[PDB]
């Protein structure tokens, strides 16, 4: 019962170990469903890819069990069912964000040794304020 | 030493045993030069309460401590501009109203010895900490 809620390009600032910053269009796909492998738990799946590099692949899978710790750490006030909607809402801001509009939202992907940390930050006069922080694994 | 800021601030004081109390705390922010430490610049923040002489919490951020804090929270300003941003955040807490959305509030979580000060933004999604600082008891 895998349902895709979102599947389109998003401008992301990519940062790697020995590469300068790069702003490029990465394809995000957000799915919600159930894994028969993991006791039929509800799951949120996010995949990051590039239309110009078929090997550039990053994936995240969050179960309802996993979300419990994630909710406490980042003080999330909504439930698991509502979580994907808020992520999409944050991505919409990054899509609509134009250079100069302060505070400006933006998506960031920091690759470290292969594995990566994804963030959507709100940039004000003082700091990059991370609205969400998620760890991705390379591949599908 | 030199005081940049010395005002009362509304703070949601949280202790273990969840004694949640919204009381006015006095905040004093000082900037100075450390004689004993080759004139290393220091930012000092003292939290106190007129109601309780034993209610004392202090933070000291040297230039070195700031470089570390700057990295963790992705701060975009230098050490000299940092106090001004804290004041702005504290002001949002002072002027905060019940019906605001998003709403800003200052939170002081006391845990045994150390405590943790935060200025969070409560929106439709989460509690978003704009700044987080570790305080220690005393002066």
């Amino acid at each position: 019962t895998a349902t895709t809620l979102f599947w389109r390009p998003v401008p992301v600032h990519v940062k790697q170990q020995d590469r300068e910053d790069v702003l490029e269009e990465l394809t995000f796909r957000i799915l919600t469903g159930v894994a028969k492998q993991n006791h039929n738990l509800r799951i949120l799946r996010i995949h990051i890819s590039s239309d110009s590099d078929l090997f550039f692949l990053h994936t995240l899978e969050v179960s309802e069990e996993d979300f419990q710790s994630l909710k406490n750490d980042e003080d999330i006030l909504v439930d698991f069912a509502s979580f994907p909607g808020k992520i999409i809402s944050l991505l919409e801001k990054c899509i609509l964000a134009q250079p100069g509009d302060s505070p400006r939202f933006q998506a960031v992907l920091t690759i470290r040794g292969g594995e990566s940390v994804f963030k959507i930050v709100e940039i004000n006069d003082f700091r990059r304020l991370p609205h969400i922080t998620l760890a991705f694994r390379p591949g599908n």
